[PDB]
């Protein structure tokens, strides 16, 4: 199926003999889940996120079936709020992002000019939000709060803001602060329109 971004990229997944519903996220390097019961042996990992960093259990070789698309990779397990399939197993179910026709075996990663500057960003399914490293962009703005993998960070919320992403022209809020990596979430997805097809 093909699949628009102005909601959530919900799927079903069956994974350890139990059903859940996860999120199809291009950001995400990893697959992680909420704590579950898996059976066999895993090993101590650190991961990170906007927010911050999590402990999880790394299971490897675990088969996952993901909207009746069978994979098998390894899969992080803690304290996440939310189940996200990461690029790991997405190159898997032959996901593509497409708005030219992007393929996830590396990160999907585009040119955006903002604030009368360049950077590189990355396409983010996962993101409800648009969010990017510090820098200086011209008006007025509101504090804000917003939550990641690894807990939350304050940035400032600049709304109206043209943003150009690889030459598609969109409007609409960014959110500035320490993140890590520039990320282009569903708010500015839709008006590239952005779809995932697998
Ligand atoms: C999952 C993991 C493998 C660790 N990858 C990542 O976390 C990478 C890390 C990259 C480098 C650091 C900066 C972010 C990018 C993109 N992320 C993926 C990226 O898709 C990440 C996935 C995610 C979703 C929900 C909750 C947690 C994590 N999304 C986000 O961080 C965006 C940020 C935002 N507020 O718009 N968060 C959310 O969209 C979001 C939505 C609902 C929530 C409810 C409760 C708590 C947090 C919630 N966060």
């Amino acid at each position: 199926p093909q699949v628009t971004l102005w909601q959530r990229p919900l799927v079903t997944i069956k994974i350890g003999g139990q059903l859940k519903e996860a999120l199809l996220d291009t950001g995400a390097d990893n697959t992680v889940l909420e704590e579950m019961s898996l059976p066999g042996r895993w090993k101590p990992k650190m991961i990170g996120g906007i927010g911050g960093f999590i402990k999880v259990r790394q299971y490897d070789q675990i088969l996952i079936e993901i909207c009746g698309h069978k994979a098998i990779g390894t899969v992080l397990v803690g304290p996440t709020p939310v189940n996200i399939i990461g690029r790991n197993l997405l190159t898997q179910i032959g996901m593509t992002l497409n708005f030219p026709q992007v393929t996830l075996w590396q990160r999907p990663l585009v040119t955006i000019k903002i604030g009368g500057q360049l950077k590189e960003a990355l396409l983010d399914t996962g993101a409800d939000n648009t969010v990017l490293e510090e820098m200086s962009l011209p008006g007025r703005w509101k504090p804000k709060m917003i939550g990641g993998i690894g807990g939350f960070i304050k940035v400032r919320q600049y709304d109206q803001i043209l943003i150009e992403i690889c030459g598609h022209k969109a409007i609409g809020t960014v959110l500035v602060g320490p993140t890590p990596v520039n990320i282009i979430g569903r708010n500015l997805l839709t008006q590239i329109g952005a779809t995932l097809n697998f």
